[PDB]
């Protein structure tokens, strides 16, 4: 039967820039893994775990709890590592490798960096299995926000104002309505945008080193940061994007690899996470907007992102916005 | 609150092929329509009954049982029409009007034609409310299979033993997998197609007229008809499509208006209905496919659609397939 949901998987491998920036920042970390062994936490498919070895590892432990691991071991087989790359079902938390590990290298990252990741099992990995002084694959992530006027979003809304023009019957009461159910809501929106939608420059929020103390519980306690930032000019502001980059130490190349979300940058299976306002706010030109975001756990499911959201727009009073991701939104880890 | 989702009406207006189909085909019938009553069932937003008002209709009744009844109230009084089209909630088979009237015009058809449309309702107003010898719009639908090749699912079937190419490890174990997970099933798979996809020359398997007698038993009996037909060439044979067309009257222009969802037309928001084989069978030039199709209600909800299907490709023996709709597939008018 098919428990997993092979067209995510698909997506995952169609994605050449992740694929691409983990197969190269695995390799530019030739000296580190040449000979040594490593754990590729939810290895999915086991493209990563294969990297690995080809990147010289001696031994990797490629651990997957999900219905896919089956399909892990074949690939590993049908590229003659079976000797080299041993796929073990289950959660890492309870898995028993033979040997502490050199290395760990992982594609944790959720939609919103933070919804239904793999962080979590990482740094429990980390403390279990990870040598003294190991290698953390990618290392490090950045949190990243924009104020945005969605142009999609835009065309959406006044669509309705443009029936008249195209059929000779208005319809531009429907906008009101339609801007409630679009924008009247606190889900977190997962979308893709284009710097076409950015509205001012992106503000690093908060950084994410995975190897620091206290981590996990920063984790707990909400990751966040302030934020202040000038519209480039007229829009309706729609609310704002969420985004994150990861990065890859550059081993002997001296030049880490940068894996981005950005809309600036190419498109990429984890898109961005949108955070609508109510409604659509006028800006211009120089117009100041700051605030603050926290990414949280949900009370019910410390997986279950939620976002807090305070903000001031020009001279308006500042605002909350509290979202979190819904029940019903695309999974990657967990399907 | 928003009970009804915007997105599926605005997908519904933004489809110029049907709404150009339907202001074009009521304008067809003004010498029907002039000084005439109007019947609209499942008005929507309104758009067709202010159509049938512009085409000289002297009174509409706008029925319609979803949340966004009250837009299209909204609407009709913008354009000044709040004399003239009267919108009523709730369904049609309780509603009260005034007087029996001289037409009928419905977007009655769901996707598969037959999957939660609103036929029945259509047929229970005509009953009820229809004049003698009055008018429908559309006045019949006709119902296509034809033999596919979906050149998308070949590529994401194929994909897997692609990678070795891009990334430099073979996955083509992935592809039974993968072929399991996206054919291997009994659902209705809703889907746009292009005529680079049809494998063999359509056929029309079953003709709905909607004055005529019988109908609706004809739909608990089951809609469908045996068909035949010859590949076209060399192809990895994928299963079946099948979509409809509609029929406004020519009226005086003694040219009807065909309003089709074939693949091999302009692409519409109903897409075609997909029917999978299990795997894909390999087929050549004048390769023989025949079979029949049946359209049927599902045994716990008759607007859930279920389709019957029976095969014989070449040479191999006979098989049947009985597929329905998902309980969470995309809904049009029961949301
Ligand atoms: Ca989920
Ligand atoms: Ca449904």
């Amino acid at each position: 039967e098919c428990y997993s949901d092979v067209s995510v998987h698909e997506e995952m491998i169609a994605d050449q820039v992740r694929t691409e920036a983990y197969r190269l920042g695995i390799l530019k970390n030739w000296a580190a893994l040449r000979g040594k062994t490593v754990l590729d936490v939810g290895a999915g498919t086991g493209i990563l775990s294969i990297f690995c070895a080809q990147a010289g590892a001696r031994r990797v432990y490629a651990v997957e709890a999900s219905a896919i691991w089956q399909q892990a071991r074949e690939v590993v087989r049908l590229n003659g590592l079976e000797d080299r790359v041993h796929v073990l079902p289950g959660p890492v938390e309870t898995v028993e490798l033979p040997e502490r590990v050199d290395a760990i290298v992982s594609e944790w990252m959720g939609y919103g960096l933070l919804h239904e990741s793999m962080l979590s099992s990482v740094l429990h990995a980390r403390t279990k299995w990870l040598k003294e002084g190991g290698l953390l694959l990618p290392a490090s992530a950045e949190l990243f926000v924009a104020p945005i006027s969605d142009q999609m979003l835009e065309w959406r809304l006044g669509f309705w104002s443009q029936v008249k023009q195209h059929y000779g019957v208005d319809m531009s009461c429907m906008e009101s309505f339609a801007t409630r159910c679009l924008m009247g809501h606190s889900e977190i929106v997962v979308q893709d945008l284009s710097g076409e939608d950015v509205l001012a420059r992106p503000q690093r929020f908060a950084q994410l080193e995975l190897a620091r103390a206290g981590l996990e519980q920063e984790l707990e306690a909400g990751v966040g940061g302030r934020f202040r930032c000038s519209c480039y000019g007229s829009a309706p502001l729609h609310g704002f994007a969420v985004w994150f980059q990861v990065t890859f130490p550059g081993g002997d190349s001296e030049k880490p690899l940068v894996l981005s979300t950005s809309p600036l940058h190419p498109a990429t299976h984890w898109k961005q996470a949108l955070l609508y306002l109510n409604e659509p706010v006028p800006v211009e030109q120089d117009t100041d907007i700051s605030g603050e975001i926290t990414l949280l756990p949900s009370p019910d499911n410390p997986r279950r992102l939620r976002i807090l959201l305070r903000y001031k727009v020009g001279d308006h009073e500042e605002k909350t916005k509290d979202f979190a991701m819904e029940d019903g939104s695309e999974n990657l880890y967990f399907q």
